[PDB]
DNA sequence: TGGAGAATCCCGGTGCCGAGGCCGCTCAATTGGTCGTAGCAAGCTCTAGCACCGCTTAAACGCACGTACGCGCTGTCCCCCGCGTTTTAACCGCCAAGGGGATTACTCCCTA
């Protein structure tokens, strides 16, 4: 996208990407944010599952509390 | 027959919104191969479906005859229509609630 143009930055909840996957693995994505990624930190939820199969170039996982329970 | 008026048509204008067409994906239809079987073909039995004959009688049918019931015809009325006034509540819009369900979190113990 250019300057001149609908929208540059989207933001939305996890419930979101979830919820309209469908639209979202559609659209190919110049970089990525993951807020409180502790939101992504177990590999069987749909979250994680739904958000690693979006193309993306780049991606961040914002987070305070990385390691949690288990490695 | 005529007529007036009320009801229905038709013609043109406006709008909206849904049908028909386009695009992504997927997943469910198709290609190719294996294996079992099931139902198709032959052969045997003999079951019961068909045909025929002769007797019996009881069910059918032609006709007599009446009277019981179908239907047109008259009278009445009352009760349902048609149309004007009154009233209500059906329809629409917009917000609210919450209620259900699927995902996510985290311990505890079954079970492999």
């Amino acid at each position: 996208y250019k300057k001149d143009s609908p929208f540059h930055v989207m933001i939305t909840s996890y419930q979101l990407v979830v919820s309209d996957v469908a639209y979202f693995q559609k659209m190919k994505w110049q970089y990525m944010i993951l807020d409180e990624a502790q939101a992504i930190k177990s590999s069987q939820s749909s979250r994680w599952k739904c958000l690693l199969g979006f193309h993306c170039r780049n991606r961040l996982l914002l987070t305070g509390t990385p390691i949690q329970n288990n490695m």
